[PDB]
């Protein structure tokens, strides 16, 4: 073993160093040497002094860093020959490295860290592994995350690590939807979409261990904007594999044809393989000749320009399929002639994006494109629904396909039903659930995510690429570890900046804002999405938001100057931007609702809405000016009040103001409901307050509110000794005191199982009676987790099942429902694992069992709240099993009639981030059992609501909050 | 004849008079002598000097006023015996007077004006006839209308007028819904509902020639609050006949039982004739003993089970009451005026049904007045059939100018409209409702014009009724002259006419408590903007006269014209502006914000105008405007709400909204959404103007560029800029050069904004349509809208006696231009026999099925059958007699309630049209059919929504 490998400041300072730190070989790949220079800059940031590389071995330091690519490093071969390293451990493997400390490697060097890559990208990942061990974040350049300073660093004398091949072969992202943000950012900071800008993109990709990129393509030409070929040449030097979107075949990005087409052009003047066959063919041929020798994946197929359909509305399905078959046969011929005669050596990809997925499978009449011999060895790239929900996935027979499968996922989308492009609104639990399911179904060759303008997507992009790189650490076998991922990601950005308590506050912020944003994405958030009063959903979310904004402002003031930019760009701006916008709309909902009741308190709520809107513009301006405009333009997208799929005609909150009425009237309202009254004997003056119908509830409240600017006295009394309120008398004036909240108290000590009291509220113009029924039976006579109907309905978070039954497989594994912590709109969700089996009731299907007590026998509605997943097969169905008591199991379709991605129901559900389905069941009086069996994949259940046939519950965004269960 | 009768200032002044002006006889009725003292005070107002009365004939002036009641005046009998007057022409007649100048009547008197009444009230009306001749308004005391000063007054030496018996026997009004207004007014000005207060009520009633009153009864007790019997004694002295509403039988007002009932009371403790028969009977007996000897009409009747047993109960109640009246009032029932109210609940007991006889024609109701009522909103309900009109005792009508109840109360300021009153009340007279007319006037204040009219109509139906169609405008001008003679010149008096006629028309289309946001559409057909422009013209006139009126007539102008005009119209304006504010704010237009400030200012003005009303003339009207009246959400004021103001926050980009005026079409110019808008105004050949608007949504400078693609198409602007701060919107006028333009052409306007481009398509029709006859409506816009008076032809039918049945135009009637109705109004016409028709000509674009929609005054059927028919005939095919009422229609039902608050009923039927020229005949069949508008559109087409319906479309000769 010997002594440790050591690096310290003395080693780097000119007065005390013994030699150069890094060794440089003429035989090294140019791109590897460039990454090595980036890592030397990381050393300078950690230690404060610039390290130096040398080509002369006698000029090395006593402790030296020796890096190389196998087959491109005579030194690596010498070390291997002397048996100080064992290159057979990594030779021939894809993107692997050896990271090993070695004793006395050459004369003058006492210890060395050896970094040997199996290939170019393996060496690059190993170099950045050194960066990682020195504490340098992958976002060091992209987000300005400065590493903690060190005086010294050590590794044990026999340190040795051999990485593993990446779990997914091609891994990366797509810069898309790039105007106005990215365009203005690139122009101001770099002069355009040129090699200077792309060097930072390439570095970010490789530091995140990605290897594949779709470049910006809306008003840019990656192959031409280097200037010239400099972008392509730089990518190829670094080993960033270039690709192209679904509509950019044969190495031609989407804007190229616009400049090369014309009436007298060899490429014709029609993006149309039927009428301009020869022009389009020579276009693809010249594209393949121009960049075919660089490292890329060739996209094949043909879609319309700027993400349109290739054919019109009158196009049949066989015509669309007859065309693609013809195009692909032509493209393969071109590739064989001008790229490589051995088609199997050429990576190619066919996107089954949007309308193309129906083209792949076909129908009863049209034997579809699947299993074509022209698709042999081609990657078949499946796509989500543009909103983060997978579509169909490989069947077992499809998983035989040589060439494998890809997945194109979205964190950002410009399109219907509503775009989302401003600030991250994706949530790690959802990403984990969807992308691990894609891996489970055998989608393992290519993963790419649309990240828009990249900014604010750093946490979910890091996760997506860490999942792609090491699926065994973060994937299916690591359920409920995205919280741990987040905390590790916070440590990576903020080590030495924040103490333990501050880092847990950062965790609250990141986990906090992304859960809320994912429940209603920013551009789609608006007034009356959440109900202004029902179930306290608005006020509970406002209180959460106010708690999180408070934490974000504490850390804003505590972070030191050196690390402010990273705190702001990574945590403060995404949190406050999203949550200030949510708050604005939620307050607007309260403002509007109070104004329809002529409540003076509306006017103060309007001023609060106005202040939120002002803060939205202030935080964007701050974002565009920190660190000398490092993020200029990244927050430019219109994002408030969309009324269309895009920003056209979007609208700000409309403020409602009230004019006081003349008489000293007072509105009495029951908190958490729409029940209200001014006490007239001629209209409704008796209100139910039902909170104490659950035996473990000991607090409730109602409010008294001004409608005039006159002084109005109220008097409160109750008609039972066990029932009391926080006040007996008071006065409101419409100027300084506008409302009063009265707390109600029930003394349960010695109270019968059912009781009913009445509160009388006298106002200057009338009298409101509040009826207070109480349940004091605590139902110990039922088992724990028994839900008891006392309010007229039952609402169950799906995780609160009473029992569950798993089934067993041959290998010893189990099929079971699992709780996904924090998943969905509310508490969590349950989902069956393994995720790719089609279960059969009575055979292998697992179940969960809920216990619940009805007041009357009869027909009940059973409503599921489900994640809006899409069917995994081309048959477009999704089933679950339900069994009530001992009746037969009923296998029910949980989708609407005629369901399909891009249809009407799909579009409602994707914006609500929830699907609801209803079925009728017959229950006994008293104790009932409900079993839910998994059948189809994609079934993720968040909440169950049960209520008698024909009853209608108060409307809300989240559904009714959970009702009472024994042991709660 | 000889010399004129003359009265002048010198004959009244202490230094130059020859004697007392009025002669006073000890034999005169004391109530007549009280009214003569009121007329002497009127003489003092006109001439400036107080006249004197004398009991000594030697002390009379050379020219003297001699008044008397036949049978209570020795002097009248002396004049009669000397043949200077002829009392046989008034003797034994009801409420008639002789008003005659006679020469040398008695020694020392050279000329006299003799005023001889046939009875007490005839004498009183004759005395007030003198006040009328001297220019004194009936409102002189009630509203403080001072007469113009005279130096001299003359009548010809042979002047002679004999009045006529009133057309309706009992005529008056009901003070009702009297809290909070009238109760606070009377408390403050008189200390309560006592005889000091009621003296002013009685005088107003008699100066308007009424004779019948239902007193305040919500909390007041007319028979006890005099104090004691002083109100009832005073009414009886004047000859004001007291009555009571339908639930106040046997001279017991509604609040009396509350104070006399109880577990140990001789009257029992339950308003229930079956369980407390003896107690209720004693209660009625003591009621009749207490005031049965005063002049009144006794209400009979008494406000689960079987039809037969309810007839049995009501018959028992009425028999008991008639027996009480015989025993304690007068053994000759026929001498005792009695009234039974035919409400809705009792009506089945009156008619009975197929198997048990009803009270109709029974001995019990013989000689009883049968009082019908409207529907509480000014529309009559059922009316006597031909056989019912033989009923001895006749019929009454209870009509409403004020109502506390559903669907929405109307109690604040007059919202009744003279053409409508005339139409309903002349129809009641035509169906034989002629013995009693009474109107609910609420607190009285601001109801002076329609109450004056209602009682003038009742008194002299030959002058103002069915034979005087389209005279309510003349009535209004004469009323204005009666209040403002000598105050306003002729130009000013026609402005007062625009105010009164203007406000009442607008208030009657949506009554104030029921006015709210989005009743009128914020943009469609310019209905909101046309009403706001009319209101701003009327408010400007009201302010002009407010500043011009003489100080001594200021408070009469304020109470009679200014306050009801501005109160009503400022409230309409506030809600109309609120609808524009709300609509602009949903588009994020910056201009919403100044509209909100405008709404707020209207609300402030409403409070100020009421406060001024309550302070002028030392509080003479204190309390009369107290009733809550804004934004009712229930039938009553509970939980009413003010307008909610919408404010906009500017967006970031310099966007511009382009909108087509008069429609909801709008665009911000995006290529991805709607960016082409039709502007259809020039599809009518005689239209030469149209416009669109460009509006700011941001506070950024935003430039626009306008061009057109046709020589003949042009705009008032080519380039401009808006900034969201000082300049928020611009209206662009569009011009079409029709000289030399083809019969159909189409042009396009392009409006370029910072963020997009909007194309406005401008189709033009330039065909005259001379080839068709005048009054032909031509469909060029996809629908036809016809004001009902624009028929092309009409056909009357002739009765055997030479009279004609025909449609007539009622000028100003209804919600829009006017209405048509067949006269006479009480015939059930039959198509092919006597039914008259009007005929409309219209040209369709294509043959097929069209919807024919009628806009009708919301009248109720006049029979118990609940139906109302009209005939339609298209192109001389088969006449179809259609029911213009909804299925199951009934007063208080759901459709009735919608229609009554909209003040319109719409009905739709399908007709088949040829291509090109079509003829539509509409035949009168049932009574009650008043047609205002007809809209014709292709089957299945939906027109833009509005309150008043689409405005009238092009017709040849327009
Ligand atoms: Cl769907
Ligand atoms: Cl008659
Ligand atoms: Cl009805």
């Amino acid at each position: 073993q010997g002594m440790d490998f050591t690096l310290n400041q003395e080693m780097l300072m000119t007065d005390t160093k013994s030699g150069a730190l890094f060794y440089q070989e003429e035989e090294a790949l140019s791109g590897v040497r460039k990454i090595a220079n980036k890592v030397m800059h990381d050393v300078e940031l950690v230690f404060g002094y610039q390290p130096e590389a040398t080509k002369d071995r006698d000029m090395l330091s006593r402790h030296a860093v020796l890096y190389g690519t196998v087959g491109h490093s005579p030194l690596l071969d010498e070390l291997n020959a002397a048996a100080l390293i064992d290159l057979t451990e990594i030779a021939g493997k894809r993107e692997v490295f050896l990271f090993q400390v070695v004793d006395q490697p050459i004369q003058g060097v006492e210890k060395a860290l050896v970094i040997a890559g199996s290939d170019k990208r393996g060496t690059i990942y190993g170099l950045f592994h050194l960066s990682e061990k020195l504490g340098v974040s992958p976002l060091v350049d992209w987000s300005g995350v400065l590493p903690a300073r060190k005086e010294s660093f050590s590794l044990k004398g026999d340190y040795k690590y051999v990485s593993k091949e990446p779990s997914v072969k091609y891994r990366g992202f797509f810069i898309n939807d790039e105007w106005p943000a990215f365009g203005n950012w690139s122009a101001k900071n770099f002069g355009g979409f040129n090699a200077e800008m792309y060097d930072h993109v390439f570095e970010l990709l490789l530091r995140l261990k990605g290897n594949y990129l779709w470049p910006a393509m809306w008003s840019a030409r990656f192959n031409d904007d280097g200037p010239g070929l400099a972008n392509v040449e730089l990518a190829d030097e670094y080993g960033v594999i270039m690709g192209a979107s679904h509509h950019e075949p044969c190495l031609r990005y989407g804007e190229e044809y616009k400049y090369l087409r014309g009436p007298d052009s060899i490429y014709g003047d029609a993006w149309n393989f039927i009428t301009n066959r020869e022009g389009i063919t020579k276009f693809w041929e010249d594209g393949l000749k121009r960049t075919g020798h660089f490292e890329n994946i060739i996209t094949i197929g043909m879609r319309g320009e700027a993400d349109t359909k290739i054919m019109g509305e009158d196009a049949t399905l066989e015509d669309n399929i007859n065309l693609l078959r013809d195009v692909i046969q032509t493209q393969n011929k071109l590739i064989k002639e001008h790229v490589n005669p051995n088609l199997k050596e050429v990576p190619r990809m066919l996107a089954l994006y949007k309308e193309v997925e129906p083209f792949f499978y076909g129908d009863e009449n049209t034997p579809g494109l699947i299993n074509s011999e022209e698709l042999e060895d081609v990657i078949l790239m499946l796509c989500d629904d543009n909103h983060g929900n997978l579509r169909t996935l490989p069947t077992e027979d499809m998983r035989k396909h040589s060439g494998g499968y890809g997945m194109y996922y979205h964190f950002d989308y410009h399109g219907g039903p509503v775009s989302y492009e401003w600030i991250n609104s994706s949530y790690l639990p959802k990403i984990w659930e969807q992308m691990t399911m894609a891996y489970d179904f055998g989608v393992r060759d290519l993963w790419i995510v649309n990240v828009g303008d990249i900014a604010t997507q750093e946490l979910p992009l890091s996760f997506f690429l860490d999942l792609a790189y090491d699926f065994d650490k973060w994937g299916t076998n690591a359920i409920n570890k995205t919280d741990d991922y987040t905390k590790q990601w916070i440590e990576q950005q903020f080590a030495g900046v924040f103490n333990l308590e501050q880092k847990d506050k950062v965790f609250e912020l990141l986990n906090g804002y992304t859960k809320i944003a994912h429940n209603r994405r920013p551009e789609a958030m608006n007034v009356d999405v959440y109900h202004p009063v029902n179930y306290h959903e608005t006020d509970q979310l406002l209180d959460r938001i106010d708690h999180l904004l408070g934490l974000a402002e504490e850390l804003y003031q505590e972070v030191d100057q050196q690390h402010f930019t990273a705190y702001f760009a990574l945590v403060y701006y995404p949190t406050v931007g999203n949550l200030n916008l949510q708050k604005m709309w939620l307050l607007n909902g309260k403002n509007k609702y109070a104004a329809q009741l002529n409540l003076i308190e509306a006017n103060k709520l309007a001023e609060q809405v106005k202040a939120c809107l002002k803060r939205d513009q202030e935080i964007v301006d701050e974002y565009h000016t920190i660190a000398d405009g490092k993020f200029y333009g990244m927050g430019l997208s219109e994002h408030i009040g969309f009324v269309h799929w895009n920003e056209d005609e979007n609208k700000n909150p409309v403020l409602s103001y009230v004019l006081p009425v003349n008489k000293p009237r007072l509105l009495v309202s029951i908190d958490g409901t729409e029940l209200r009254s001014e006490g007239s004997p001629w209209h409704v003056n008796t209100l139910p307050l039902v909170d104490f119908l659950e035996p473990d509830v000991n607090q409730a409240s109602f409010t008294i509110s001004s409608v005039s600017e006159k002084k109005a006295e109220y008097h409160i009394s109750t008609d039972q000794d066990w029932l009391s309120c926080s006040a007996a008398n008071g006065v409101l004036d419409g100027k300084n005191k506008l409302s009063e909240t009265i707390h109600v108290f029930v003394d349960r000590d010695g109270l019968a199982d059912q009781a009913e009291g009445r509160i009388t509220v006298k106002t200057p113009v009338g009298k409101v009676t509040i009826v207070v029924p109480v349940v004091n039976n605590d139902f110990t006579n039922y088992p724990d987790m028994t839900f008891v109907d006392t309010k007229g309905y039952i609402s169950i978070e799906a995780e609160h099942f009473a029992t569950q039954k798993a089934t067993e497989n041959l290998d010893g594994t189990l099929n079971r429902f699992e709780v996904l912590d924090g998943y969905g709109k509310t508490l969590s969700a349950i989902k069956a694992f393994p995720t790719d089996t089609h279960y059969q009731v009575g055979k292998d299907a697992p179940f969960v069992e809920y216990h619940f007590v009805t007041q009357e026998a009869g027909v009940y509605e059973l409503e599921f709240y489900l994640q809006p997943s899409n069917p995994v097969t081309r048959e477009g169905t999704m089933y679950a099993g339900i069994q009530v008591n001992e009746n037969d199991v009923d296998v029910i379709n949980v989708l609407p009639d005629g369901y399909h991605v891009d249809g009407p129901h799909w579009g409602i559900d994707v914006i609500n981030n929830i699907r609801t389905t209803k079925t009728k069941i017959t229950c006994e009086q008293g104790l009932n059992k409900l079993r839910i069996y998994a059948v189809s994949p994609g079934f993720a259940l968040e909440k169950i609501v049960i209520y008698p046939d024909g009853k209608k519950l108060a409307n809300s965004y989240l559904g009714p909050n959970e009702t009472y269960y024994v042991g709660r």
